[PDB]
């Protein structure tokens, strides 16, 4: 067709990559996946509710936090409904539905929409179970909604559309040669399966030149029939010993066919590390410069007790109780496997049990499938996200194992998927094949809910624009989502990408030119030209918010070396309750993906703290990676850095407390800010400690006028003191040197409650941390790196040792005063 | 009948107890056993060869020892056949049969009989495989046989002849009271099974008087259906804590009936010890004085894999490799039981595996029987006597387990049964029931071979006359044997018992009267009266030898406090090659049973040494226990004590070497005596060390004129230096203080070869030692007692540490010289 052309081109433009381009594939897997994904797409689209999809209510089934209760006077919540010019304040009960609310208003068709936002309070859900309502309560804000007409669902219209088990020969592969357009070397051939090296063979070392031939058959010890679905041929080049290049080939393809024939693979260049890029089946796109290797190489079929000696059960339980990062000895595996049927009665033994499987033996793999067939304890088990995540990491290449993980994820409510979306999108990198159950799950949940969909779009598009290793795979999944999300979101994404693309250019043109008066007249000039750009666009980190017109006079070039744009937008929603502008930092030169991850962990940390009636007042500002080393960041209102305050490398102790009094008009407020400070401070001390990012210079720590403390720029320290608890912070709590005070004792108490809380989720955090390092920090992918968090969470320790451990830390910060901040200033 | 009367009375007179007397039984088990034993008796009698039974060839299938080879010149052995007055020396080949020999003699009906002995060289056996022939060779004696006529087999004529598994109630027993014709006390009720206490209940303590009543029901935790065949109700009385009396009752009888009703049991008096008397089901016969207990109390039915984790197989093998006296932890048992089918592939795991059985659970016991049903590795296994003995000790009460032990014993040749007869007879004490497979086995093997039979008679009769705990059981078995052994042996036993009974009296009458001239005229007088006594009788420790007339002039009263008779007899066989008299010590006042055991171990030690081409020249003189604290001992010819030599408490170093020169007429002989001394010395050092009986006073060590050293009186030290290696012994080897010599180096070498040899039979010796202490040393029955031999045999050590261990010992003896012998003299 012709309209399909100017539509596939639109898709490409949103995606940022051409899913038709076949200049870099050695098979048809990507294409097959495009087709395969049609069914799940159409299934979800066809069975989605029109009205609920249009309005996308943001709700939760969780209980209302205790601290959120202590803010409700006599089971009454006031809801101010605005019609056109007027407004009526109403008594509502937390337990009643919006439907009810409306009928109790007509006494003194339509649907309640949050004022100045694309957020609807609608559906058969208690007003208390709406996130927006919980947000207002938390901040002590007033709940304002307008009486508008339901969005026309027609705007969400979707456009019209020999057996392997018989070959007993040893596997072998011929290494022809290696070529590079521009020391001795050898090629190493590994047959891997989920980080496990099944078998390995090397070549003879040969003088390294622009072309090295071998023409040798490498015969492995593994029989062709013992090859597992998902096994990689891992080709690596060493020089003399150090790894220079690598590349991977799936030995069994997406149709269960053994791999056969001639291959010239373009390899990746290197910069025992656990980097997820090392696993990719994709070949390097840069054919011109890249090193390449030449190799020369039946379908896989499908599958269809004495009481334990007490001491063995003790040993088994001991093992199952260890942490995810706890290494299994061959003795442990032999035991887990020998007693596999007992192990299966424990959902928590699963990650370790399937790590005890000899995937290199077709008979063992078969018995394993027989295990998963007696899947009743697992299927009936209460969803455990940390446990489910462990089955989705780099240590599992089997699609049935990984599939029972995704199966458990289906019970997640939209609110929880949002909590784990980013890390789930990242976990797609550990999938052997492009079309996996995990991928389909992401796709289905994005199509079912606009909010998840919106972030799915930016998480994918973020990876596609800066990950050559995985962009092809991600681009296909993004396409499947764009073809089912609907006409209105398409138009919205189109608008958002256009705006960002325009703001990118300006950022680049301003950069190539400290902050002079000329560079300022050029920022203002370029902005004036652009504004003369969509009349409105959604904010990617806060999609309910629509930004509109620029406030050029408030725009500027910040004073860092990266010359970030500080932008200010008017809210395009007239029904907005304020004139406060939307503040967006636009930054080029950094890979903001790592920040997104840290911030997202912080959000997960807060929910853990909520399940324990705790609110450490963190501030995970919005941060979205939009392209190659560019992105945008939420400007937190009324905020100033701790360094700028002191600046008013000398440091004063009272200066901070002074600054709060100044900004608090009354005493009730100063005291409430001094509380906020104590909570937000403890929140960031505990958080940063766990994530090993506490030792920051105070230039990187900020504070709101209402006393809310919060760290910033988490990529900088990922690119001694356990955390920043400096005198000025302590002074606010009212303490000097060897002393104590009503707040300091409070602060000490919140920490230990925060700390011990997190430790109740050791495994979930260990897995999330491990995965964060393998998919976002190609630099921080060492064994000793990952195992930092085990120490920081005092694994194995009881709550007394742990408590006394953290307190010792808090002391280290005091005994060291300004010593570390002072060094941090010294410019050597 | 009437002839049966004067024949049952004869049996009683041989037995030394009336198997008809029912004045001491609470059931009919003994009687039932008398009847039960008829079949095995008649089976063996009916199927025994007349001629071979009459002549009882003493043969062996073992190879001729290497040292026995080096005594055969050019495959020729000379055999001097005597007819009447003449004699012909003949060339014979070691490999040819006696049948052959005869045909090679008529050239230059009948049967060859050793001169002056009831010993025949007959049958289809190589002349080399006759023990007599091996004896002559060993001693360098000349083989003299006479051509006599075959013994008439007619002389061997034999005279003409609710279910338990349904009762689910807890077992209980009522303790009425305790009575004694002549502090507080209580009764303790144990349900035991093979030294294992299944369940235990006590009474309330009550003031100890001549009659104490309780009238209380003791309810145990064990269900009636879980009671194992062979379980004992073990009633014990404690005073305040110390055990005073005990008695046992089989809870399930010989017909598989549960025990029911009223019992008054007469209990045994005491003198955590492992005494075999404590296990007896017999009641005390001394009704007049003995303490007794009153108690008040359905038939037992009959019965009809993932590879091991390497580490578990390692652990299992580790366990199975330990020694018999090595204690199993509950962890070990749980493992052996969990992996019972693997354990069954190892005959050596058997003792430990059946010690890992919960006999107190009818379901476990049942599975165990299912194990023994897959008895193929065991049944095909090469006979291991030590292993078979472990299944017959105090730790096994189950008749099926114990029965597979006796089954393995059937493959023993007569020569080997003789080696183990004594300890097998003792092991009958560990049998729960009177009619056991072990008992039948003994009976069958005694009836099949006259020599075994002869010793069977004296071993039984020894126990019957000094063991009230087991005499009833033993007396029944003896009766079964006497009714099938034949008319000639009956007459012989009759003769032997008469002689001994006469010699006993004289010993008693002489005792009640140092050595005066009057007591001498009274010994001679009493002997003169007796001789005016069978004209001939067999020597119980050497049955082939027939003693006849006394040599009164050589008779005397030895100079010990026990006033033993030193007797001298003429050999009643005219065809004897000498005029040397038979020398027999007749001793009253000692329990000679312990000696018999030690000596018998020494004999077992020599056979072990033979299987390793070694001959340490021990001298296990004959010693038979004939009655209550009486017995007889072989006088070793041309022998004098080491003390009497020195006496010629001062000690001289050369005196011993001097004594040898004196007695050796030539130099060739002195040198051959100095060799004999070095071997016999090392033999006794190693032996005594292992049995913890080395530290003897030299009054208890003797030497033959041909240099053969040998210890005596082994009951004395069972009633510091590791062994007697005194200067005088070392001088003979040619050494003084810090020195060495051709012999000393030799002696050191033989020891280590002797020692390491025995260690190859650690288990066999440990079991034999353990059993020797539990059936013969009521005094030496402690845990630390039994486990002495583990240390002396350096269990677990390799042959280097062991070798260097023994050498250190040999040194201890030198560094201490006469120090210990000197103290041994000091009369404090
Ligand atoms: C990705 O790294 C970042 N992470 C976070 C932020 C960030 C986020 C939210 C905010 N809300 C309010 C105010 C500010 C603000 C304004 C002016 N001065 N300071 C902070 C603010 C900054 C910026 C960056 N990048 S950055 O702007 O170059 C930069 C880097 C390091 C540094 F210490 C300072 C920086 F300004
Ligand atoms: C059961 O205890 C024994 N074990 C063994 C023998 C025994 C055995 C064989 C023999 N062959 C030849 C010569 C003698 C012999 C003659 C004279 N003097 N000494 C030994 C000899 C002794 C005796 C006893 N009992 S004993 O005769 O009372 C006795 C006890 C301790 C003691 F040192 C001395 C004793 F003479």
């Amino acid at each position: 067709s012709e309209e399909s052309q100017a539509f596939q081109r639109q898709l490409t433009a949103l995606i940022g990559y051409d899913v038709t381009d076949v200049s870099n594939v050695h098979d048809d897997e990507l294409e097959f996946t495009r087709r395969g994904l049609v069914t799940p797409r159409m299934a979800e689209v066809a069975s989605r509710d029109p009205k609920l999809y249009a309005m996308h209510p943001w709700v939760t089934s969780k209980p209302l936090p205790e601290y959120l209760w202590k803010k409700i006077a006599n089971n009454c919540i006031f809801i101010v409904i605005h019609r056109s010019t007027t407004s009526q304040t109403i008594k509502v009960s937390p337990d009643d539905t919006p439907g009810a609310i409306l009928q109790s208003f007509f006494t003194k068709d339509f649907v309640l929409r949050v004022c100045g936002r694309d957020e609807y309070l609608v559906g058969e859900t208690p007003i208390k179970n709406f996130q927006w309502v919980r947000h207002c309560l938390k901040n002590g804000e007033e709940i304002h909604v307008v009486l508008d007409t339901p969005p026309d669902p027609a705007l969400d219209e979707v456009r019209k559309e020999v057996s392997l088990w018989d070959c007993d020969r040893k596997f072998r592969v011929k290494i022809r040669g290696i070529d590079i357009p521009v020391l001795t070397v050898f090629v190493e051939a590994n047959i891997q399966h989920g980080q496990q090296v099944l078998c390995q063979r090397r070549t003879s070392p040969k003088p390294f030149t622009e072309e090295v031939l071998w023409n040798v058959w490498l015969e492995f010890s593994i029989k062709i029939k013992d090859l597992p679905k998902g096994a990689l041929l891992n080709l690596q080049i060493y020089c003399g010993v150090q790894l220079l290049y690598y590349v991977n080939l799936l030995l069994i393809d997406h149709r269960f066919l053994l791999r056969r024939g001639e291959y010239v693979l373009h390899m990746w260049q290197i910069s025992g590390s656990f980097n997820a890029d090392k696993l990719t089946s994709a070949t390097n796109p840069d054919k011109e410069n890249s090193m390449s290797i030449s190799i020369l190489l039946i379908a896989l079929p499908k599958h269809q007790r004495a009481e334990m000696p007490n001491q063995l059960r003790k040993q088994l339980e001991a093992i199952i109780a260890t942490d995810p990062l706890n290494p299994l000895t061959a003795e442990d595996k032999e035991l887990l496997w020998h007693f596999r049927y007992e192990s299966l009665k424990h959902p928590k033994a699963y990650p370790k049990l399937f790590s005890s499987v000899k995937w290199g033996q077709q008979e063992i793999v078969a018995k394993t499938y027989q295990l998963l067939a007696r899947r009743e304890v697992w299927d009936q088990s209460a969803l455990d996200v940390g446990l489910t995540m462990q089955l989705l990491d780099c240590n599992f290449s089997d699609e049935n194992v990984r599939a029972i993980a995704v199966q458990k994820l289906e019970s997640l409510e939209d609110d929880d998927v949002l909590h784990y979306l980013l890390q789930l999108v990242q976990a797609v990198k550990f999938e052997p094949y492009h079309d996996s159950a995990l991928a389909r799950f992401l796709l289905k949940r994005g199509l079912r809910n606009k909010r998840i969909g919106h972030f799915l779009f930016w998480f994918l598009r973020s990876e596609i624009a800066q990950s050559r290793h995985y962009q092809q795979r991600f681009a296909v999944i993004l396409e499947a989502y764009l073809r089912g999300c609907g006409t209105a979101m398409l138009h919205d994404f189109t608008q958002q990408v256009q705006v960002i693309e325009m703001l990118q250019k300006v950022t680049l043109d301003i950069k190539s030119l400290d902050v002079s008066s000329q560079v300022i007249s050029q920022l203002k000039q370029k902005l004036e030209n652009l504004q003369n750009l969509p009349e409105s666009f959604r904010v990617p980190y806060d999609p309910g918010l629509k930004a509109g017109a620029l406030a050029i006079e408030k725009c500027k070039v910040m004073a860092s070396k990266k010359k970030p744009l500080w932008l200010e937008f008017k809210c395009a929603d007239p029904t907005a309750l304020s004139n406060e502008t939307i503040g967006i930092i636009f930054k080029h030169g950094d890979d903001l993906r790592q920040d997104m991850l840290i911030l997202q962990i912080l959000r997960i940390m807060e929910s853990i703290w909520e399940t324990e009636s705790l609110d450490l007042c963190l501030l995970p500002y919005g941060c979205i990676s939009t392209g190659d080393k560019i992105g945008m960041i939420e400007i937190v209102k009324d905020a100033t850095t701790i360094a700028k305050i002191q600046q008013s490398g000398a440091f004063k102790d009272e200066v901070l407390n002074h600054w709060l009094k100044e900004k608090s008009p009354t005493e009730e407020k100063f005291q409430a800010a001094v509380e906020r400070f104590v909570y937000s401070c403890a929140g960031y001390c505990v958080a940063t400690f766990v994530l090993g990012i506490g030792d920051r210079h105070n230039d990187n720590i900020m504070i709101t006028e209402t006393g809310n403390l919060f760290h910033i720029d988490f990529g900088h320290i990922l690119g001694r003191v356990p955390f920043v608890l400096t005198p000025d912070f302590l002074f606010v709590m009212g303490t000097s040197g060897k002393k104590t005070s009503p707040h300091f004792q409070k602060f000490q108490d919140i920490c230990v409650k925060a700390y011990l809380a997190l430790r109740h989720h050791t495994n979930l955090l260990i897995i999330l941390f491990s995965m964060m390092l393998m998919t976002g920090m190609p630099q921080l992918t060492s064994k000793e790196d990952i195992e930092y968090i085990r120490d920081a969470l005092t694994v194995g320790k009881n709550e007394e040792d742990a408590k006394k451990y953290f307190l010792d830390q808090i002391e280290v910060c005091r005994d060291k005063g300004w010593t570390v901040q002072f060094n941090w200033f010294l410019h050597l």
